[PDB]
């Protein structure tokens, strides 16, 4: 839903920019004016739907001066206009902020999934609430894999959730092998996770392997 | 409101941290382990409060040790214990990650911030209308400004925005000397920002002598 709203909002703002660039300082167009405005409202709806508030501020106070301008209260000039291309510049700085929000973002994650292996890894080796917590740990990284475009870690991990999901429901019968092969599965996330890590690119052959084995319990089990 | 949660939460995980250590691995004290679980159910509380999601994880799955613990769901042994005191200190680095947070969020506010003071000042040199987004472009310097613990910056902002909020109202007549005053206001904002842009701090100086002369205007408006 954020990549969306991020790539929509780069298009506004450059078609922002080409429409402040046209206006006529002495005889500004309403068109042009409104484009502008329509924008930069379209923005203001994002920016509020998913919390990025600097952005909000940023675009209430262009939509603010363009509505001055394009309603007439506003009389427009040179200084105006290039006020009018900082706070578009201010907006799309904005909008870099919250499409970047790195690093110290990622190391948490990865930080937090390194403990949550250990935990899924001693459970395994260890009852319906040890399942529901299995399987929690393993939806929290789905999800945060998700969060960050780690298509290899969430598919591994969601093939596993749904195998869960019926072992602590009660609707799939578990046994040493099926624990072994999550376990197996447990050493092949750390090292999809190990390899995000390291800016590399998770290995192929066991997200292949790995994941045909889930499916394959998931056949077997039924 | 966080900080008092920073504050409390770093008492519980040091209380935690010393019940972890005092328990007995062969037969553990239910008392013990009670306790660690109200210090951990006060920190979730707080984590979901502020959307301490990474935060409310981490405690999330020690709780359901901890229940299985204290109720005797779960075999304590020294492994366990461990694995508790890793869990103890991912709380504690998630809760440190939140207390952090900044840089690139002091970047964008300090450019914010920038951009906002050009605004404030274009206007005051043009209409109720325009007085509301002085008002608000004060009102957000003010809050952020109290966000980051800038008190100085905050105060100086806070002084302009009640004498904006009555002028905007239409209780306080203006004129060319009260819109110098907020000019020069802008000019001290620019340098308290500046300085703490320079990791340095305000001017005393300016910061005693514009509020004197805002306290002075709200006097002489009445």
């Amino acid at each position: 839903f954020y990549q969306t709203f991020f790539d929509e909002a780069d298009e506004l703002l450059a078609d922002m920019e080409q429409h402040l660039l046209d206006l006529v300082p002495e005889s500004p167009d309403a068109e042009q004016l409104n484009a502008i405005f329509r924008a930069a409202h379209s923005i203001k709806g994002g920016a509020g739907t998913f919390g990025f508030t600097m952005l909000q501020y940023a675009v209430e106070l262009m939509e603010n001066m363009l509505d001055f301008a394009r309603r007439g209260e506003m009389q427009l000039n040179t200084d105006i206009i290039n006020l009018f291309l900082e706070l578009k510049d201010l907006m799309q700085r904005m909008l870099d902020y919250y499409k970047n929000k790195p690093q110290s973002f990622y190391q948490a994650f990865f930080d937090m999934a390194d403990v949550m292996l250990k935990v899924m890894e001693q459970l395994l080796k260890l009852d319906a609430a040890m399942l529901n917590a299995i399987f929690r740990a393993a939806h929290f990284i789905k999800g945060a894999a998700g969060t960050f475009g780690f298509t290899i870690l969430q598919e591994t991990t969601h093939l596993m959730e749904n195998l869960l999901d019926e072992a602590r429901r009660g609707e799939m019968q578990l046994n040493t092998d099926i624990i072994n092969l999550f376990l197996e599965t447990k050493d092949i996330m750390q090292e999809q996770l190990d390899a995000y890590k390291n800016s590399e690119e998770p290995d192929a052959a066991s997200f292949e392997y790995i994941c045909n084995a889930l499916r394959q319990l998931a056949l077997e089990a039924k």
